[PDB]
């Protein structure tokens, strides 16, 4: 496929459209602590909830810094709406630039994320106005395509992936209302079921060091080449998205571990996961759930069997152990990548959550999301989604 429409830079308006009475546009400068705080204060209380919520995403200020100021970031693409009188931030839509591969065609796109409207300004119909504005600010910088992720079904989706959840602290998930008691079982037997070993198994497993950047960049891109829709990682993107800088970063957000074969001594494997907290609304016992999310990963055994199934089962179980020691409660993953190989065997529970992938101004054939028609993981429905959006 290809682009749907060609944009004339000559017809892109210098000024933005009109907003609701009493509200004005604002470019967020996330280099300043006050403005980063303002966005955090908005999202913590007004961002993605579940239906019964219960739960709401608590993206940390260290996460927001990490997700919105990646290589090539422009402040223009951190769009906010302020109340004219009070100066309070009441809405947001954000974007960062990246390259994605859509069926071998390379594309300049913006990753659209953190769409948020204050609860008091709900519909209203403010979303299309927020979409049009960040679209205009992209059009002025020479970006006419977008990739975005949404848990709601919208016009013409590219793919659909189901959420999966591995309990590291089952009692915690049970007490907050996330994990049920199925069916004629006790609490203790569910905890005994989710018991993990204390030590990692994979030979030569260690945290990723900045020396591993070039080698991880090559391995990851060769692995992502196996997917129809994937992120064309640059060296700086590998550095930013995959190596934690504790200098610098006081509240760790990303985790990366590598192997590091005892004989090569070239690296043959790597996996990663990030820190995204969720607030429990009706507190009682707990008020916070710490969740780890499977990020990017690769392995040399893929380029062959199915020994890839065997290898990922060892690596991802190791990732669960390392997540537990890092005090995470649940390990989240989607049916994207080669995940339908290890998910069910490693005691990941089928989730109610569904994540849909979309493209703006780019027509392409439907891409498999790792699930069959029953929404169950399928080995034959992989090789599609190779991009993880935060
Ligand atoms: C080249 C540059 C292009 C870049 C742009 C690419 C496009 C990217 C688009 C942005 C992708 C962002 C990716 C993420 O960040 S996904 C996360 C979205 N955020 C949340 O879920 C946070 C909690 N929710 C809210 O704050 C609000 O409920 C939101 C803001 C979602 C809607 O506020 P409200 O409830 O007050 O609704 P409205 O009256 O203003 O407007 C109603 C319209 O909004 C459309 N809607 C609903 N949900 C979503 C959604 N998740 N993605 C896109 N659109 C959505 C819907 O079709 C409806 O249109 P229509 O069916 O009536 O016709
Ligand atoms: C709804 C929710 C859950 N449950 S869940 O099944 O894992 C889940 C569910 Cl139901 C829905 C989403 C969800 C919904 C809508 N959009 C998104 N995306 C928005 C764009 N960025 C990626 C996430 C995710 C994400 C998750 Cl992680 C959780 C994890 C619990 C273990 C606390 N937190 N929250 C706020």
């Amino acid at each position: 496929g290809g682009p749907i429409k060609i944009i004339d830079p000559e017809k892109v308006s210098k000024e933005p459209d009109a907003l609701l009475e009493g509200f004005e546009w604002a470019t967020l400068d996330l280099t300043n602590e006050t403005e980063l705080q303002e966005l955090w204060d908005l999202l913590t209380y007004h961002y993605v909830e579940d239906d019964n919520a219960m739960f709401r995403f608590r993206y940390s200020q260290s996460f927001l810094h990490w997700a919105l100021m990646s290589p090539g970031w422009k402040k223009e693409w951190h769009v906010g709406v302020r109340a004219t009188k009070s100066r309070k931030l009441v809405a947001s839509i954000c974007g960062v630039p990246t390259e994605i591969n859509v069926r071998n065609q390379k594309l300049k796109v913006v990753e659209i994320n953190f769409l948020c409207i204050h609860k008091k300004l709900r519909s209203k119909r403010l979303t299309p106005v927020l979409i049009k504005e960040i679209t205009r600010r992209c059009y002025l910088n020479g970006i006419y395509q977008a990739i975005y992720t949404a848990g709601v079904v919208l016009p013409t989706p590219v793919s659909s992936c189901r959420y999966y959840h591995r309990p590291l602290d089952w009692l915690k998930l049970y007490e907050v209302g996330f994990s049920p008691l199925p069916a004629g079982s006790t609490k203790a037997r569910q905890i005994t079921k989710n018991h993990l070993p204390s030590t990692t198994s994979t030979p030569g497993l260690r945290p990723m060091e900045p020396k591993d950047i070039d080698t991880v960049h090559d391995l990851l891109q060769r692995y992502l080449s196996r997917f129809a829709l994937n992120q064309a990682f640059t060296r700086e993107e590998v550095d930013h998205w995959l190596v934690h800088k504790p200098e610098t970063v006081k509240e760790q957000v990303v985790w990366a571990y590598v192997v590091e074969d005892p004989e090569t001594h070239k690296i043959t494997d790597f996996f990663s996961f990030y820190n995204l907290e969720s607030t429990v609304i009706q507190n009682p016992k707990h008020d916070n759930v710490r969740a780890a999310y499977l990020y990017y990963y690769a392995t040399e055994t893929a380029f062959t069997m199915k020994a890839l199934k065997e290898r990922l089962l060892m690596l991802m179980n190791d990732a669960l152990i390392l997540a537990k020691k890092a005090h995470f409660d649940v390990f989240n993953a989607l049916t994207l990548h080669d995940n339908p190989l290890f998910l069910e065997q490693l005691k990941f529970g089928a989730g109610d959550g569904q994540l849909h992938f979309y493209l703006y101004n780019y027509r392409t054939a439907p891409v498999p999301g790792g699930v069959n028609e029953k929404n169950l993981p399928d080995e034959k429905r992989m090789g599609g989604v190779g991009i993880v959006m935060l």
